[PDB]
């Protein structure tokens, strides 16, 4: 449930920065998807996320294709959708999304908000969950719903780390 090793952030106010974008959505839709994804975790913990557009943020977000400098290359359409690093300095906490994927703000593959929410859990220190209905479950599966709040299993996960 919680990223192994137990490494976590030691502050409650963290900064993030969107370094580049995706041509499939407007820059505003991208920024909104990120903001809402961080909000899911913020309402269930003491964590407060603030955006900056310059300087070294704690959490860097970016869209890359195949090899992109961290020895973990993406694989083209479908398959790996994105990945993120556990809390720490430097590349720690950063999240990358595969630029070759179709990104949407709809139920069509693949919803940026949903993938981002999942990736940020890793950025915060959570590991994969066995609960098929959890945000942190290993495989992506968009679920049509009206309640846009964190599943109880993910709430337990974050509270276990940050209270
Ligand atoms: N309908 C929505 O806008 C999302 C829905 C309501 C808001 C809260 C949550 S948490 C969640 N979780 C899932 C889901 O498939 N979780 C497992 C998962 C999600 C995203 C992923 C992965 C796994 N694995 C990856 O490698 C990439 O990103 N599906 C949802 O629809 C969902 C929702
Ligand atoms: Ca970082
Ligand atoms: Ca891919
Ligand atoms: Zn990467
Ligand atoms: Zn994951």
């Amino acid at each position: 449930m919680l990223t192994p090793g137990n490494p976590k952030w030691e502050r409650t106010n963290l900064t993030y920065r969107i370094r580049n974008y995706t041509p499939q959505l407007s820059e505003a839709e991208v920024e909104r998807a990120i903001k809402d994804a961080f909000e899911l975790w913020s309402v269930a913990s003491p964590l407060i996320f603030t955006r900056i557009s310059q300087g070294e943020a704690d959490i860097n977000i970016a869209f890359y294709q195949r090899d992109h400098g961290d020895n973990s290359p993406f694989d083209g359409p479908n398959g790996i959708l994105a990945h993120a690093f556990q809390p720490g300095q430097g590349i720690g906490g950063d999240a990358h999304f595969d630029a070759e994927e179709t990104w949407t703000n709809t139920s069509a593959n693949y919803n940026l908000f949903l993938v981002a929410a999942h990736e940020f859990g890793h950025s915060l220190g959570l590991a994969h969950s066995s609960d098929p209905g959890a945000l942190m479950y290993p495989n992506y599966a968009f679920r049509e719903t009206s309640n846009y709040s964190l599943p109880q299993d993910d709430i337990d996960g974050i509270q276990a780390i940050y209270g």
